[PDB]
């Protein structure tokens, strides 16, 4: 019912925002339900989905597919929509990496929200940003749908939207012919909150000496590299920054070498997570593996990253009977028991067991005050079509 | 909640829709809860109300104040919007008789309601309309508030949205120098649905007898007149077609005398519900007085009108007790025991016993199939102020 | 050039407006310059075009450029089918709402502009949504369509024009064309206390009747669109259009003189002219008949030569011809090069869709007049 | 004329950009003629304007046109304070979005233009919601703004600047103004790479340390504005604006050599030039400090001198006798009846409020400039 009623009390102001809906608002309302939201916030996510999503989605020019994503832990599961915002003239001369839709979409969230900030957003944007004729070079040297700078998260936590932004090095690395390397830490260590919160730059400086021997010395595209930076869109002095790795090799031993930062983590946390990331790879037999290694300001410690396990191309039944195998080895009966019927609800157009597409990635993460946790990201159109 | 979450997930595109929401959605949703609307039809209603009234209702140039009114049966009550449609050129030389923002939004009610239909508005507004400079001279023949010649209503029934037009026959009569009911007789016997539906001809042809003698041969403004001419927007031959007069003297032989078409309804029927309005004026001691004359294709004979009290300038607090009065003779104890309780709660922030412009308009009417029916128009904004 | 700042004056809110005016604007600019329009109404006209015409276009019948031509003077005039952002989905599958969308912007901007006549034939012809949709089901997928409008562009003003098709309330009440046609006009305010517009048109309904279909279908000769000027109703011309496959010289005389009715030496020198042009030279030929409140009789119509499917570098040699014929040396010695200039991006002699219509008239007291509409997207691709 | 024939040509989507148009466009026409802009540039940036500038405005620091004038040359600008459409309310207090909105869509109408400094100084002085709130019980009710625009009409083409208050940022931290300020521009990413400009600016500091707060006051003369070119960092000039209440010819020649600094004859012919202009002729005066990367040197700044309040007869009159001191004849013979046609809606010889600001400039490579800011609005009311 409130994705029904919702397209009955709004309707669509063209054909390419309807078809949007209807390939994926159901799922949506779904997973919204599966995840125990209320009925009034699953009122309050998908009327934001309407007025403020559906716009930026674009038509029915190259970028990552909309992408709903569930965190699984004992206690809960929290929703998150993931996207690419596309301005009306991306991929056009005039706009040739997409470069607004992303803040066009923030700008409207930061005068809907009260906790929105952009100061983040801003400073990344001018320093890894590009100008008109730097983006068409850009467009020539890359990939006909990384043509995109940024992207967008929204965490459906707590009865609000939290937004998170990425942004991609390789366009500037690309056209000014800087290593990612540098630019990437160049970019971090220019931001207010470094240069007054002193924990942040010690934990970094770790980041950066286990980094600098495994990526990319000269300005070449040589994975492992630094691809990608992550903000929180919320105070500065609160926002978590997060460097993502790209990478197409992972075996035990660069997951132990991720993992631990080449043995400077060696405690029973790190281990009992090591254990549990070693065992998911083995129960998958497993786009290129992500990892993010993540900073707070006054935290001067890093922890274990975040690894995501790409999975377009392996069969969705497989993935699922391989997910149930894990949330049984973890203890979490309750998540075995109804993963395989719960996802078949989410997307009943499609027969999983037939599927490649749906599940696209799995991200992995332990923390010792939280817990661990799994990170689902889906494809929702194509288990809708 | 519902009022709430549409607020949180919804935000305003600027300062006078957040000002029209903060002094009319609460209200709203409280009305909708009171009649037994489930949270489904809230949503769908209160989101319609955002995203298609909001922008319509101008800012926060001269209307009829945005009413809510309720129609009480003894099964149930049903609500209903009405509004002056507000064109961002209303008033100014572009568009002095605000000729455009009712299209506007029954063209955007055509998209996104499957049974809307358009016909009949077009049709009268063909027949009473008028060009820029034809409109600019009716502004100097017209107090500054009747500078409009349509308006609109919303029936919120069955968890549909029903839209009513509301044509003004003034506007073409001060500047044509015709007579008002030959403008209104030949506009209606120019519809499709007049040339091929005998029975609607009669009812026409009796009802032009009943007024010729009674309303202006000339082109004076000499009440009673022919002043308004109301549509539903559905199929031309469902539509009922409805004529208004609009009167300053009402004792209780011009009641008799509208009530039965001077004599020619003399039914059990018919003095039943004279009985009932007789009893109504008596219980309350008393802008024009209404009489709306109701017709549809297929139906050759003439029932009463509803009868419509003005109340501006009278005490709610009287008026509440008045009604509670009257819901006791008519037997409806259950009406009688909450009516006055739902009126505060309605409008929390005003104290109803003091005020004197809550309670606008209250029709009566009487239907032999249907029944009974009390018709109570509140404006909105006066009691949330 | 003109086209040219208003470019980089005002952008474009997406790739389609871009791409249209990449393909037309000039074309515009250019046959403004050619009838000798000022530098001022090159850009009132443009401006107008980028801010009200390119969003009604939807994404990227054809956007229609025609030129009237006669000695005096070279008119040019716009002919478009606006299309709304639901144009053939479930929520508007007969695109009932871009036009008047159009329309009532145009009602603020032009201090002359009237709705009253599109609001009268909207209610009369058009459709609700389940009709417009069994109509989807009877109609080629191209004919998906209710109204167009055209916008003259005449003495430094706009004159909007709308045309309402019969057909698909045809097919959807199975009531004749002829039937439905002079029922919505016999239905018109102005009608009803105007009778000389009523003697004009019980004559066209005599001519009529023993020549369309007395059947519902949809067989030539048809009355197939009526058309009005968005101006006071009493100003305004009403336009009743046949089309049909069939015209041979009889025929045109038949059409021309409403089957001998007609017998002056206006009609028969205007007669003359429209034989010569077709001795002189698949879409129906168009014959339009024009009246106006308090005009009794009827004049000869107006006839339309499709041209489509026609290579246009011959249709550019049999007009220098004919213009030679009527005593316009000026026009025929330009019209060869000016319609290469119009269109410099194709070579016009080897295309066959440029050239769409050519319609000719007569009247006695102006005189002779030419009416060329190009499918101006066909001169820039 | 190009600002009326635009009018007809797009209307206006309200009445208050219609309010705009009519209290600023036709002035905009005549300023833009006297300077010997084209026909088709004064359409170029009248329907700019149109399309882009009226949205901006809001309902109807004021809307400014400035004069850039030297012997060769006038050279016209436009100085506004964009509006979002929630500006002053809970959810945008400091009107945070308006300029930001604006400059977006000029980034894909301009080939040229970049927003990496405006984000830059966005991200380091510019406020969250919260602390919008805060900043607005602590500030004058028409100071609720952070940023403010200008675009310069050079060339053919459109070429923006940026203004940020450092004020709002410096009350809600408590900080004082001068560390905030240098802090955001020595977090540059063209300030890590350039060590003249870090050198330039360390100068700058050095002279500007002893002379402003070293406290968190509001007291002058202040660090209040920083202004950025949207162009390419590397090319951007970098502003810093002081204001103050107190100048007499000893202040003067201390702001105008940075106090001795600068002693060559180029300094000094300006010097010369800035006294008289002071002896010829309530907001603060402005001293502009210009650095440019690439350049170690600071030059001489410009210096505004404030004019509301004095009687625009009286500052014509002014003007004419000190562009005779400078050998511009042709200047002094045309500026007042240039002047009175500028506003011809207005007597400007009853006028207090209509030129706003006088800014004065040297350079030994161009030459001498005049820069004259007018209230537009307060000339056409
Ligand atoms: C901009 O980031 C992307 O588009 C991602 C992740 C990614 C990021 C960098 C890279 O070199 C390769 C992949 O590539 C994907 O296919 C994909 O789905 C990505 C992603 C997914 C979810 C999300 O919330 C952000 C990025
Ligand atoms: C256009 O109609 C109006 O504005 C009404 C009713 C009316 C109508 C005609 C007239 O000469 C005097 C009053 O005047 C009112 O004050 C008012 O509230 C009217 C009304 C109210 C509700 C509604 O749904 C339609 C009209
Ligand atoms: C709805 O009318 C059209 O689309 C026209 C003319 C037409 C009109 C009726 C008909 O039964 C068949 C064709 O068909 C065309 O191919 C075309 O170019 C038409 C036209 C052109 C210009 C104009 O102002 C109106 C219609
Ligand atoms: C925020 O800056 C302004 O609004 C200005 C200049 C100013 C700047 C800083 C300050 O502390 C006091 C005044 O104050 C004015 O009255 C005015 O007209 C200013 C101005 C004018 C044009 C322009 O391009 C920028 C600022
Ligand atoms: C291949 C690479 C480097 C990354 C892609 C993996 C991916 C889906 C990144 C978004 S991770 P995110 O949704 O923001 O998750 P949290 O870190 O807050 O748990
Ligand atoms: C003074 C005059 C003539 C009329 C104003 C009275 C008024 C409130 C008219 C709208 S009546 P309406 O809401 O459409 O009620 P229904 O007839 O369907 O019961
Ligand atoms: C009806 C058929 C088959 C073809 C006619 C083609 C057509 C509608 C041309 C426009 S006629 P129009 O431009 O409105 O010209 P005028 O009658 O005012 O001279
Ligand atoms: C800072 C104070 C008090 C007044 C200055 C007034 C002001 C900001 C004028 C604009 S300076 P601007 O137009 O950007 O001119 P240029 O420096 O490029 O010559």
């Amino acid at each position: 019912r409130p994705w029904q009623i919702l397209s009955q009390a709004l309707g669509f102001p063209n054909y390419d925002q309807e078809l949007w809906w209807q390939n994926t608002a159901e799922t949506l309302n779904r997973v919204l339900e599966q995840c125990d939201y209320s009925v009034h916030l699953q009122y309050k996510y998908l009327a934001f989905y309407h007025k403020y999503i559906l716009p930026s989605l674009g038509p029915f020019h190259g970028g990552h597919p909309l992408e709903i994503s569930v965190k699984i832990d004992k206690s809960k599961t929290i929703c998150r929509l993931g996207l690419q915002a596309i301005g009306p003239l991306a991929g056009t001369a005039r706009d040739p990496l997409n470069s607004f839709g992303d803040r066009e979409l923030l700008k409207n969230l930061a005068t809907l929200l009260p906790h929105v900030d952009l100061r983040l957003f801003d400073h990344f944007n001018a320093q890894v940003g590009l100008d008109r004729a730097q983006c068409a070079v850009a467009t020539t040297k890359l990939i006909k749908e990384s043509h995109n700078i940024v992207c967008t998260s929204l965490d459906l936590k707590d009865g609000e939207v939290i937004p998170k932004v990425y942004f991609s090095t390789i366009p500037k690395g690309l056209v000014t012919e800087t290593p990612l390397f540098d630019l990437t830490f160049a970019a971090i260590e220019q931001m207010e909150v470094y240069h007054k919160d002193a924990p942040l730059r010690t934990a970094l400086s770790s980041l950066k000496d286990f980094l600098r021997p495994r990526v990319p010395t000269d300005a070449s595209i040589t994975p492992p590299l630094t691809g990608l930076i992550g903000v929180d869109c919320i105070d500065p002095m609160l926002s978590r920054l997060k460097v993502y790795l790209a990478t197409f090799r992972m075996d035990l031993s660069l997951i132990r070498d991720y993992w631990t930062l080449g043995g400077l983590l060696t405690d029973a946390g790190t281990m009992k997570g090591l254990e549990m990331v070693e065992t998911l790879a083995k129960t998958l037999k497993l786009l290129p593996f992500g990892i993010n290694y993540a900073m707070k300001p006054g935290t001067a410690e890093l922890a274990p990253p975040q690894i995501y396990f790409p999975l377009l191309g392996i069969n969705d039944g497989f993935i699922a009977d391989a997910l149930v195998e894990f949330f049984q080895y973890m203890g979490w009966e309750d998540q075995a028991n109804r993963y395989k019927d719960e996802l078949k609800a989410k997307f009943p157009n499609v027969d999983i067991s037939q599927t490649k597409n749906v599940h696209r990635w799995l991200g992995v993460a332990y923390s010792e005050t939280k817990g661990p946790s799994m990170n689902i990201y889906y494809d929702v159109v194509a288990g809708n079509v």
